[PDB]
């Protein structure tokens, strides 16, 4: 698993709770909010 030896694979921001890369803010807040309220049925893994 490479785990992002060459290429284009990076963002200013990402979830250090599901672990979802964004490459703005506001993107990233607007998913956040997704946890901070009560998570679905399925992505409940980690
Ligand atoms: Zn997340």
């Amino acid at each position: 698993g490479s785990s992002g030896s060459s290429g284009t694979g990076e963002k200013p921001y990402n979830c250090e709770e599901c672990g979802k890369a964004f490459i703005h803010d506001s993107q990233l807040q607007e998913h956040q909010r997704i946890h901070t309220g009560e998570k679905p049925s399925g992505p409940s893994s980690g």
